[PDB]
This record gives structure tokens, C-alpha cells and sequence, in this order.
């Protein structure tokens, strides 16, 4: 796809990203909320096409930094990371790859995934 | 939460998973539509809470096999979350990852292998 | 399955078990007839999911202790054990696994299985 | 007992086994519906009577192959019975094992691999 | 018992815990008023069922952390702990065990116990 | 507190203790239903007020002995023990200490605690 700046609907807010770099098998967006100096968010994606016996692999990194108060009171920046990796064999059909991606989105929506991620509570 | 069998709306289809194991920090669901062990897709999640200087880590593995021989494809997500980081911004992070996984610039390489240009 | 206390119909009596512990791949029931001190029966089940080349395995242990008179006359506790093990390859269909379990139940009902187990007589 | 061919009611089907060998302490039945040796399911039982200080042991092996290549799955039961232990309570033990093998908490891991939680 | 979230009546307030993990011999609750960042209370219990000769042990840990200002003004999180351990021999009857537990609750209510625990004053 | 004999309400019975010794940091009660020859219950509590850097510790031991017939018929006295220990840092406020003690009483009342303690069954 010809890359363009991206606007995501996130819960009840809208998040705007802009293309920061594009390579042959890699690209990176930056959250428009931020500066070179102070960064608000980054997203990166890279594909690694292996040999015909190897599975091709696709990896994403989403980084969200937030400024938090120090125990002394100083301003301190803290990052939270999320990383996804798709291992897709080259005999696997593209249809079922799409199915896989969508089921992952659905799972990431679920409360049984939300509670440990968002708040640290395990399910029982 | 109290684990219950889950039904996911996946595009225009409905996937139906059943709880297959629950440990202390780990759980595993299984695609009800599976006929054989190798036929059967699975989803597992585990949290590893670290020391106070560490970040807690949550990992998920989604396995979807298909018959061609049966071939398996994996998606794996990992959330590295520092403890001082606020729960609200964590919920934000998760939702934005969902949104990203929606986009074309992600589907084109994942689904069909087209890189962006 | 969400575990619950279990009541079994056994011949012409009813036997009541209660959940004693549940792990990820293991659980244990105890016969409600008994105490920590004096035990009347135990049942345990564990599953071992191997690698994709390995068969998954499922093992059950049923223990029935009985108090018997000593040759001197003292009270002595004697256990009898029964253990089942299902070796199920991961290319084997779940339907035929159910078929296998039910045929095993039927066989355990048979007189040709009952005579050696219950009384020690071999068949001829 | 005097061995005779056996017909088992298995769920909603009927399995039909024929006597295939009888030794002193060992016997073996065979699924009549088998077309080939590898196609054919089998069931075998053997008693090993020990010394007076030992427990007698009875072992059973049930083999059910299926064609996918033919793949074999095994169930094996073993009764360890002390001699002083009363025959009545042995009959009890066997019946309760049957009852247990009926239950969901046993079928879910055996049949489909779901652990209990 | 089928573990589920519990609410405790504590003097004239209500304390709400939620199941945070359940293992075979161990479980852990967390105070619902808390965060990973700012924890407010945890309770954990484990049973070590001993060898046939030994007693079985049950241990509980209750931890209540509180934020306190420092002499430097900095905010400092401080934990107070209570730990209970039941050593129960197998031959001991379940009835007298429940008796023991209830008498311990009664004692923990008494002023001769609360005064040294709560305020650090000894009895006389 | 001025130590005097106490009576505890235990379920639907009343348990009567009497002061057996009082020291500076330690005291001991004895169940009034007992003899030196046949003891029926003891409770003891000690505070180790720590160094200025350390936490102070309060420990309690409750012992309930019961007579049980032996397999040989002989009479055998068996003790069951409960031990509680409060580790309380100096900077921790007396208010939240009383909170901790009361929540421990509440927990000890709960079924998720009584079932493993009283009957040896784990939760699930
Ligand atoms: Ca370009
Ligand atoms: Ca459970």
C-alpha cells in the first residue's frame, strides 16, 4: 500500500500518526502529539521473508511514553511497550492469515485479555 | 475475571472458544470447532509479574492450524508494562494496538506479504 | 469443565466425592466418607500434553483403602489401587477417543474382566 | 469364566469382539469389524499372582487404531490388589472406576484435552 | 470451596477483595481499591499437606501497605504484615480444628491482644 | 490492658481461660477445663519491640490438645497449633494496624480459609 498518514479511532478519542520513515520491508509512524524532543508514541513494522523452507515473519512494536511524577516530584518519562509477531508459513493460505489477524483483534478486545494487561488482575 | 467460554466476532464469522486450562497466572482457550488435536486452534495467555524494579510482562499465543498435511501459523503478542505506568494509559495502549492491527498498512504485509511503499 | 463435587452411582450404592485440589492439568477428589485422619477413597487425574510429535497422555489413579483385621487382631489399613492411562496421538480424532473410552467402560463391565480382577480367577 | 465372544454397547453403537487367544493367566479379544491386522482393534488382559507378601496385579490393554497412515491409541488399566483386601471392596473399586470414567472431569481431558479449572 | 471474590466486614467499613490467582494449594486475593502502582492490600494462603508422618501446614499472609510522608517530605510506601500458620496433625479431628480456628478469632478480638498489636502497649 | 481472666464466645459454646502467667512482654492463659495432667488448651503472646531501625514483632501461639485412641487402643494425646505473627514497622500508623488485625479476623472467618484449615480441602 502507498503509505499515508494514519488516523486511528481509539476508544472514544482519535489518535493521529504521521509517516516517519519507509524502507523496503520496514516502516515507522510517529504520534503527531509529539516532538523530536518530547515523544508521545511510535509504531514500527518490519517483514522478514525467509527461505522457502522458512516461515516469513512480521513484527510490530508500539511504544507509548508517558510523563510521570517522581517520588521526589521530578518529571520522569516512562515507556510502555507492546509487540506483535506473526509467524506465517509459506504454505499457509492468505485467507486464513486474515482470519488469524482478525481473531487476534477480537481477542485483544476481550475482557479476559483486558484485565491482566490493563490492570494486572489474573482471571479465575 | 471469572473465565467463561468466549465467542468472537471475526469479520463475518463467529469463532467459539472453550476454556481448556486455568493456572495461577496462565489460561488457555481452544477452538470448539476442532475435530482433532492438530485440527484445533488454540489461544493462551500468561502474566509474569516481576520484582518492583522489573516490568510485569503479559504474553499471548494464538495458533491457527489449517489442512493442506496440517500447517500451523502463530501470532504472539507481548505487553511490557512498568509498574509505575498508569492503568489508564495501558488500556489506551491496548486499544491503539487493536486499531493498528485493523489498518491496511498492517494487513497488506501480514495477510498477503505486500510491503508498503 | 468447571469442577463440582461428584456423586457416582456404584452398583447399588451411591458414592460421594468432593474436590480436594485443582491445578492447571491435574485434579483430585476425596471420598466424603473419610477424614484427613482416616481416608476412605481418593481419585486423581493428570494430563500431559507432549510435543506435536508426541502423544498426549492422560492418567487416573483411584485408591480405595480398607481397614482389615490383623492376624494378631490389630487394626491395619490396606490400600487397593487402580490406574488408567490414555495414550492419544494428536492426529487421532476426538470422536474415536470417546469411542475408546466408552468401549473401555463396557469392557470393565464384562464378566471376563470381572473374574480375574474381583476374585482372581482366570478365564478358560 | 468360560470365554465367549463379547458384544459391548458403546454409546449408541455396538462393538463386537471375538476371542483371539487364551493362555493360563492371559486372554485377548479382537474387534470383529477389522479388515486388516493394523486396521484391527484389540483388547488384552493378564493377571500376575504374586507371593503371599505380594499383591496380585491385573493389567488390561485396549488398542484402537484408525486410518488417517494408521494411528493407534492405547488405554491401559492396572489393578493392584492385596490378597488380604476383601473381594467385595474390589468389586466396589472396579465399579467406581467405571463411574469416574463416565464423568465430564475425566472425558474433557481424555477426549478433547481440556483440563479442568 | 469454589473460590470467588469476597467482601469482608471490618469494624464499620466494608473491604472488597478480588481473586488475583488460584493454584492447586495456593490462592491470592487483592484489595479492589488498589493499583499495580499503588497497592492497598493482599491476602495469600497456601497449604503444604505433609508426608504421612508429618503434620500438614496452612499459612496465610495479609499485607496492608500505606503511604506515609517522609521527614524529607518524600512519599514513602510502608507495609505492615500479619502471618498465621496452622500446624495440624493428621490424627487431630476436624471438629477440634474448627474449634481452634474459632478460638483464635475470638482471641484476636480481645483487648489483651489488640492493645499490644494496635498500640504497642503491653499488658499488666 | 490490666490482664484478667477472659471468656471467649466460640461458635455456640463458651470457652473459659484463666491467666497462667504475666511477664513484662509475655503472657499466658490456660483453658479452665484442664489439669496439669490433662491439658485442654493454652494461649500465649509475646511482643519483641525491636531496635529503633527494626520492626516490632508480636507473636501468639494457641495450642489445643485432644486425646485420641490409638490403633493399639492406648490413649494418646495430640496437639494442634495455630501461630500468628504481626510484623509492624514503627512508622506504620496504629490506625491501619487495627485495620490489619480486623481484616485478619474477617479472613479467618471466611469459607475459603476454613475449608483448607478445617477439612484439608483446597479451593478451586
Ligand atoms: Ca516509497
Ligand atoms: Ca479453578
Amino acid at each position: 500500500m502507498r503509505l499515508t498518514d494514519v488516523d486511528l479511532t481509539v476508544g472514544e478519542e482519535t489518535r493521529e500518526y504521521a509517516v516517519s520513515e519507509q524502507q523496503g520491508t520496514l516502516f515507522r509512524f510517529v504520534d503527531k502529539s509529539g516532538t523530536v524532543a518530547n515523544n508521545t508514541g511510535v509504531f514500527s513494522l518490519e517483514q522478514r521473508f525467509g527461505a522457502a523452507n522458512s516461515n516469513r515473519k512480521v513484527t510490530m512494536l508500539l511504544t507509548d511514553p508517558v510523563v510521570v511524577k517522581d517520588a521526589s516530584g521530578a518529571d520522569m518519562t516512562i515507556k510502555a511497550n507492546a509487540s506483535v509477531t506473526f509467524s506465517l508459513p509459506k504454505t499457509y493460505p492468505n485467507e486464513h492469515i486474515t482470519k488469524l489477524r482478525q481473531t487476534l483483534i477480537a481477542w485483544l478486545g476481550q475482557q479476559c485479555v483486558s484485565d491482566p494487561v490493563d490492570s494486572g488482575l489474573n482471571n479465575y
